[PDB]
């Protein structure tokens, strides 16, 4: 007589939690901005960001990725 | 004889909290921006911002990718 | 005679916490920004970037990847 | 021959939020109050509260209670 | 012959979060409290409180117990 | 011939998170308290509290209590 039992258990947790999180900011202030520009040539492109006060959170990351296999194999 | 019982359990749990969460901004405040431009030249494409306050949040990631595989085989 | 017994528990946490998180801040304060330009040339991609406060929090990382294999075999 | 296994698995939760959480009060304002009292009379215990503005949060509850047993008994 | 194996599993949780939790106030406002009293009379205890703002939490409650008993007996 | 093998586990958590937590106040403000008495007489006790704000937190309870028993028992 042959007897398998195959009975793998997953209880785990996987969790990012990723970027700008919980945080206080109170009364941030910009000051004032000046840009003069002149008589000024440009060939190729140009790519402007101007301004008082950028607040930004950028998250190409906190992917999860699980990989799983099973593979029980008989004669 | 022969007996397979083949039952793996999954109860497990994947999670992503990715970009900006629970935060608190009180009174922000963007100053005044001035820009002035003169007898500029350009020859290739312009990409321009201005503003006195900005609040961005971008999330590329975050993505969850869970494969799993089985594979009970037999003579 | 053979019995096999295949139970694998997983009970684990795998956890990120990536970025800007539970800060506080209090008043602060970009000065203020003069930026003066004339007859400048440009044979390049012009990437600019001006301001009085810029809060930035980037987060390309804190990705969890958990990659779990099981093979039990039989003659 | 005998044999016995005793192998319960207790994974339980058992949780209380009781009160007050995750209000948010902007600017409760409390009224004037002007008490006048004159020529009274009291033969037994007085218990006074006077206020413009209370927030109270009582919590005589509540709490949890886990009872167990196990018993195995033999012949 | 005779055999017992006796391995009961707690993974459990218990828990209270009892009172005033995670709540935001912006500028609670208690307004004028007078009190004018005159000629009165007492003959048992008095027990007074006068107040514009009162923030109270009072948490008798919110007690966790936990009871297990374990009884393997035999002949 | 016998075998006893009374291995019980416990991995249980109990908690408690009793009382005032994780509040915010902005600028919380008590108003005026005027309190004027005259020809008052008392004959017991007096307990008497005056004030402009208060913000008080009492925490009688939020007791953990634990009791386990093992009581293997043979012949």
């Amino acid at each position: 007589s042959v007897q398998i039992v195959y009975k793998p258990v997953d209880l785990s947790k996987v969790t990012s939690k990723c970027g700008s999180l919980g945080n206080i900011h109170h009364k941030p202030g910009g000051g004032q901005v000046e840009v003069k520009s002149e008589k000024l040539d440009f060939k190729d492109r140009v790519q402007s960001k101007i301004g008082s006060l950028d607040n930004i959170t950028h998250v190409p990351g906190g992917g999860n990725k699980k990989i799983e296999t099973h593979k029980l194999t008989f004669r």
